[PDB]
C-alpha cells in the first residue's frame, strides 16, 4: 500500500491562460485542487503527503480546518529569510496540529533538495568541528536523520503533473526508490480518478 | 549538436526480464545486454555526446572490462569506473586502474560505468571529503554550500546529466544518481535493453531536444 506520496503541482500558470485568464485565476483553482488532494488522501489512508507548489500567508485561514480533521502541518524548506511575523504564524500553525495522528501534511516552501541535503551536511561539519564526530564515522543513516522528513513514512510514489519529465529540485535523497508518475494533466484539474490512476501505477510495480 | 545533449545516463533493466521471454537462462540475457551495451556506446560516440553513463542493473562478470577495453581504445572512448571500489580484490583493482590508465588520454565520447554505486553512497562520500577538511582545520561548517558538494560528487567535472533513460519498463531511479539529476529530463520506455537500439536512443535524444 502506498504510505507517502509527494506531488509536484505544476500547471497552474498553463490552466490559467488556457482559460484566457491570469495567474491569480489559476492559482485559486490551484488551492482548490490542494483541498481535494488532501482531503482524497485523509479519507484514503495515506498517512504523509508531501506537497511541492513549482508553477503562503494564505494558509492561516485553512490551518483551523486541517486541525479538526486531525492533520498534523508541516513546513518543510528554508523559512529563515521570511519576516519574523510569518515565521511566528508557521511556528503557531506546526505547534497546534503537532500532536495530530491523522495524516501528516509537508508544504514545501523556498525548499530544494540541493539545499536540503546540506543543511545535513552543515549540521554534521558542526558536529566534527566541536570534536563530536570523525569523519570515517558519517554513513547514509547519519546523513538520513539530518534531512527533511526522517521521522516519516519513506516516500513511496512521486506525482508531477502539467506535462515535464523532470524532478527540478523538490526531494533528491527522499526519492532514491520512489515510484514516478508524470501526467500531462494540469495541477486546477488533477482530481481524484487521476490520484487513483496514480496509486495504480505504484501498486503495478 | 541539434539535440542539445550533452551528457545521457542510463538504467540498462529487462535483460533479465528478456531471456525469461525467449525462455533462456540469465546468462543469454547478459549476452544479448552486453552487445546492446556496444551498440549504445558506439552511437553514443558518432552523434557528438561527451558523456554516457551507465547503471548495469560472483559479480566477476565485470571482468567484462578486459572485452570491451581493447575496443573502447580503438574507438576514443575514456572509460572510468565509478563506485566504491575500495572492497575489490586489489588485481581487480588493478585491472581498473590499468583500464582507466590506457584510456585517459582519449578525446571521444567519457564512458562511466557505475559499478558498485549508489546515489546516496555518492552523496555521503563527498560528505566524508568534506569532513575531512573541516577536521584538518581548512573549512568553515558555514562556508559550505550547493556549489561546494556539488564539487566533491562523482562527475562533477563532466558536463551536468542532461537527459536518465530507463528501459525495461519500471518508473524509478533505484539509487543511481540523485544529487546529478535535479535537473535532468527523464525517459521511460518498456523497451528491454537487450532490444534498445539505435533508433530508440535517437529517439530518447530527439524527445529531450523537443522538451
Ligand atoms: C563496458 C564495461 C562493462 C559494463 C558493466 C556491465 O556490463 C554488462 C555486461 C552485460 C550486460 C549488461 C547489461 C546490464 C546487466 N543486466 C542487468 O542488470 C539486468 C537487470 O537488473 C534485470 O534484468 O532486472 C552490462
Amino acid at each position: 500500500g502506498c504510505r507517502h506520496v509527494a506531488i509536484i503541482m505544476d500547471g497552474n500558470g498553463r490552466w490559467a491562460k488556457k482559460q484566457g485568464k491570469i495567474r491569480a485565476f489559476g492559482h485559486k483553482a490551484g488551492a482548490k485542487s490542494v483541498r481535494r488532494a488532501v482531503s482524497f488522501a485523509a479519507n484514503n489512508g495515506i498517512e504523509a503527503l508531501t506537497l511541492y507548489a513549482f508553477s503562503v500567508w494564505a494558509l492561516d485561514s485553512e490551518v483551523k480546518s486541517l486541525h479538526r480533521h486531525n492533520v498534523r502541518l508541516r513546513i518543510i524548506g528554508d523559512t529563515s529569510r521570511f519576516n519574523s511575523r510569518l515565521q511566528e504564524r508557521i511556528r503557531k500553525s506546526e505547534a497546534l496540529t503537532a500532536g495530530n495522528t491523522g495524516l501528516t501534511l509537508n508544504i514545501a516552501a523556498n525548499y530544494g533538495g540541493r539545499w536540503d541535503i546540506v543543511q545535513g551536511v552543515r549540521q554534521l561539519a558542526e558536529k566534527v568541528q566541536q570534536g563530536n564526530l570523525q569523519p570515517d564515522q558519517i554513513d547514509e543513516e547519519m546523513l538520513n536523520q539530518h534531512v527533511c522528513m526522517h521521522e516519516l513514512a519513506p516516500v513511496d510514489l512521486v506525482i508531477r503533473t502539467g506535462g515535464e519529465h523532470r524532478i527540478s529540485n523538490f526531494l533528491l535523497w527522499q526519492i532514491a526508490y520512489a515510484e514516478l508518475y508524470f501526467t500531462d494533466v494540469l495541477w486546477p484539474d488533477f482530481d481524484e480518478q487521476d490520484f487513483e490512476g496514480a496509486l495504480n501505477a505504484f501498486a503495478n510495480r
